[PDB]
């Protein structure tokens, strides 16, 4: 196979368009259900607010797993991260209702403790065994100079979560109480520098900043007079790829393409 | 000293040249004895086995440390990981044979728990220091969108190995029962987006392609359908770069460059 | 607010000048205090040392926190780890005298051991918020091929343990014991592809030079041999970028630059 | 209340018979599934294989969870660990047939090395949730001298996770996929120097060790002509307690006692 | 020295009584400040709430160290840990108001995740460092059938950070940064199956049983139908011991006897 | 077998004296060489070096391993644990010089940091098989109230290691680099309040005391005035069992003991 090609372009392209059958017309176009996966309450609204709301609105069942607690977030010297935590969570209940989304899984790492560890892929394979979604989102781990760990550890965890949910030997007693392998179809990672599929979201951007100031705890009126800036540069990065005036962004590629492939650069 | 060169690029080309005798013309030329570091049962083979035999059918002796013991490596819900490991330590030795391989030393790291530790170390400097290689062969961990920690840590764990293996004082109980502290000659890395030297293999395809297929748990003909197309795809991107059907591309920089050296990627 | 943009350019322009008030003309003129943070001893001294006794000879208190011992550092089989940790401590007191630093912290932890872990940040953030320093330099860990755990690790703890000294909840008992959140003005990182600042070190580099070399146990003249041409190509490196002989390079990006930033690499 | 006793030994009578209910007239009389908890394989059937019997035979669904894969139990140079535990997975399958079990749970951790931490608990804690067994055995990890971690590791973490297993916060994940908290109603300890509830099994000796000999890999007859001895001197310690040739003791407490409590001892 | 004595229990009552002026009269005569260690909030008051009273009536300064949040404390499936922890917290400082208690530092570990680790005992030596207490009551981590793994570690914990607080080079950086070492005079293990000093508290019982029942999350109506039978028939187990109706007990060593004595069982 | 015995205690005394063939008339009588393995250097020569002098004078090659540096073991704020690391191995060459002993292995774990993991199970099995001794020697890890986590550590290690040097799949790169399993003949605790054994050291009593000051750093006069009287307490505990002065006491037992033996305690 592969002997009638002669140049690597050709060989590649072949691989991309018959042996893949990759495209990136409308990668989102057939899923039924999907998971956002957050490393604290509000990383979904921030990363791909818009794009939840166009999911929710045709229909999509998106939920989120929430990889952190978000105890850390304040500089008030007077509220502990245990009252942060409890106010997190009725903030992004609020948030997820403007966007559509009913359904929020919380693992409850501490913000900042998020582990890189086999036990915390158990727990996305679990959920992603039990709710079999087509689609799961998380951060882009290779953006360039990510320096939360909590938000390279997450899109790291995904990745290799959504490949071992398909592995009856990986976290086998799932298989032994009757959560299945399950196969997801597509991965797209948002937080992204090189992405490669981008939504118009310039209809629904005031939708995306109120679902992001339910987050009151996190966006007083002082910090979003730097966060309103921030969101807006970053939503017209994207959409100037496109000609939009607003854009989210996500890479997909194919699965083969996150293991041992030299031109994983060329989409 | 270097205070008579003028300019940067001038003082980078003497650096090469004559302090570090840095040269890619013939860089596996002197070796008797090279170590091949593998992932998994098959990354040898996949990455490099075209090269592999040639070194062999040169009289270099080759051995393989294979970290982990395949075992996560099916979607059969019937086969039990230890019966998997079982059948793929008999596939690794019919590839091995193929290859020109006699001798492979297996750590049994369970597939996809590969420890990033000191001790993961140790077990690899052991090994150097017992058969004192000339050259040893790892994974590049730097591969842009490589999500396999086994495969991440494999490549980071083999250059750091080969750094300590020559310090008295890293895994100090080696020296006491009698294996010597050593200096391999050079590392190059496999599963590379940036090699800087590239072996012809275009002879050799069809008996490496051979050698792959020995894994028959893992390249099931359904399997090959996508994977005769991606290998012969990666061959034919190194080969393109000298000139040459397929190639195996390899990275190899001198010891200096994997540390504190801010030009590497000028290679 | 940042409705009236109409470009991404004209919007990441705004962002920077105006609301990030972000500007690299000198970035340390308003420093009374700093920590250079270095993964072994010498470390400040190679990446850094002309820009330390420049802003030792302006009146800045210039700190070393050392986060390991340096027992690892040696070829010769009759020096125990202990012994060379020892010598390391008094010449790195010299060499720190030679550039007008006068107080170190040692972390102690063993070279080539240092872990990733909310423990060391710990350490950092109780040395910050008893310190209040106003700027922060740290080893870049994103340098291309960087190989060494323990610079990667100092790197990435560094940026972490600025960040969450700020935060109240993060290693709460320093607030018990009356250790205040503190708030550090910049961060720079060294060893870095780059750069975005450079300092003229061309008439301190004989200086600069004798406070490595201070270092006798690293820098025998054996190894002076490869080491005086390296560093003399790196400084090139450097000072060809502003167009003198002899420079230091630092990263210096605003603070929300190195957290969900997708055009980072535009400064 | 507990104000109109007046010595410690009448407090402590109403405290066990009135308050806690506790008596070992007949401790298993209403069980109707338990689950037994062996660190290998094997294990239950040494521990408590008369016993096992008794209760399939009066109907009682047993369980086992085997928590580690016996990979370590050969002294031969051929065998590998990988094809010794698929060897003992199907003696296991023997020697529970025998005694009535029909299904085991595999976690698979690898002999000698199992983890004490919180993610074996969980796996502990779905099982128990899932199948909602009113009786746990497990191996008392207060035995004296007892050597092996994996021995004591699954005594502590047994019992500590059928209390968990009631806790809506532990391992929420399970609660949010429908494996709601569970209470187990007994729990008892095997391999007891201090067993308070002994079972005559004086008839079922021949079987029992059948049953034993079944894991043929681990009691060839050599090891068996020290076997033999310990295992009948064993059974002869717990049914002279009670006047019978063949016992099996087991040590049952009221849950209270597990925690804080200084004369646990007396029972 | 010690020739003269002619057998060992002259030779024990001689090293008590003369080296190690060791005696039980009145172990908390001295005291000005004390802290107790509690794994979870309540532990000070069920363990020893009665003595706390005492000490702070003569005018001890006693001061908390809660381990953990007590966030698992709860079987309501609609209350989260975090609001546990919250409301646990106030809980606690009720409970201490009423005992006399007026400062509680809160390592904020998660309840039935504290680790066993030097950061561990580095919070508990920084706390000692700088409170300087004369005495330090925790849990007797020797309590037969302890089965709670955070009772036993804070009682480990305890006993290690008491000794390693005297020693410099232990986190060495409390001591650069002003905190010098500390030696505590007195340890008091409470939770004791051993005790060896009983304080009376038959006229404080109900406010020790107040002070307990403010930990309302924890001592429902119907949990405390049991739980006060249990508190009594502790409190007069101890108090029997002295001819009391109620008392608590406490086992108090001299420091000696924490290490390699093997008669350590004879007080 | 074992039908005809009537008793438990018939059987036990049978198990002991024909199939297990256990004496403890004279249990180092054909030792040729022996390890003694002390968590600090200083422990050998304290729980053991008058039994250490016997036998080398009898001609048994007596070994160390040292599992610790004894970094910590100083109250002068001006000793680094550097120097003193280095200042105690010298102590012990010479206290070592005294009792006979010419080899010593050093772990170099750091003091009070000693992991408890298969990594220095590893290091163990790697000495124990390249040495081949017929005896070990270790602390009693069941030690009541043994309050410091190397010693207790140490014991189980040891007790471990020996177990596991006898199995070809643990620690498999040994076998492959030409060390074998090797089974030693005895084990001996040593710091014990259960001993078994007693060994006569009256008349080498000043010998051993002068070993241990040797230790000068540990054993200044002020520290001795409290130590030498808990020596010559701890000797006379062992010596008066057997009707001598001095004694150094050990336990010994079957290897079968220290795994589910419900009577081990009977010996
Ligand atoms: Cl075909
Ligand atoms: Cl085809
Ligand atoms: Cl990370
Ligand atoms: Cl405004
Ligand atoms: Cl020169
Ligand atoms: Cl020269
Ligand atoms: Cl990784
Ligand atoms: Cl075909
Ligand atoms: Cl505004
Ligand atoms: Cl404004
Ligand atoms: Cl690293
Ligand atoms: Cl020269
Ligand atoms: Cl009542
Ligand atoms: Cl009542
Ligand atoms: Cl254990
Ligand atoms: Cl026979
Ligand atoms: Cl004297
Ligand atoms: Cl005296
Ligand atoms: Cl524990
Ligand atoms: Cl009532
Ligand atoms: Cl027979
Ligand atoms: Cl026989
Ligand atoms: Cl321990
Ligand atoms: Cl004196």
């Amino acid at each position: 196979m592969f002997e009638n090609v002669s140049t690597f372009e050709e060989a590649f392209n072949k691989l991309l368009k018959e042996v893949l059958e990759f495209n990136l017309e409308n990668p989102f176009e057939d899923a039924k259900k999907v998971i956002c996966i957050e490393p604290h309450p509000d990383d979904c609204a921030i990363g791909m607010g818009g794009t939840i709301k166009k999911l929710s609105d045709e229909g999509v069942e998106v939920i989120y797993i929430c990889m952190t607690d978000g105890y850390m977030g304040t500089t008030d010297e007077k509220l502990s991260g245990h009252e942060l935590a409890l106010i997190r969570r009725r903030e992004e209940e609020e948030s997820a209702k403007l966007l559509g989304v009913r359904k929020i899984y919380w693992l409850n790492y501490r913000d900042t403790e998020l582990p890189y560890s086999r036990e915390v892929r158990k727990d996305l394979v679990k959920i992603i065994r039990k709710e079999k979604p087509d689609g799961v989102f998380a951060p882009d781990p290779w953006l360039p100079y990510e320096s939360h760990p909590d938000h390279r550890r997450t899109g790291f965890l995904a990745i290799e979560s959504v490949a071992f949910s398909q592995l009856p030997n990986f976290s086998n007693i799932d298989i032994d109480i009757g959560l299945k392998p399950h196969s997801v179809s597509f991965i797209a990672l948002y937080y992204t520098h090189k992405p490669n599929y981008i939504v118009d979201i310039t209809d629904l951007m005031e939708l995306k900043l109120k679902a992001i100031r339910a987050h009151r705890s996190q966006f007083t009126d002082d910090i979003w007079e730097t966060w309103e800036p921030f969101l807006r540069t970053v939503t017209m990065f994207y959409g100037e790829k496109i000609g939009v005036r607003y854009g989210e962004g996500f890479r997909v590629m194919p699965g083969l393409f996150y293991h041992i492939t030299p031109f994983a650069d060329l989409i």
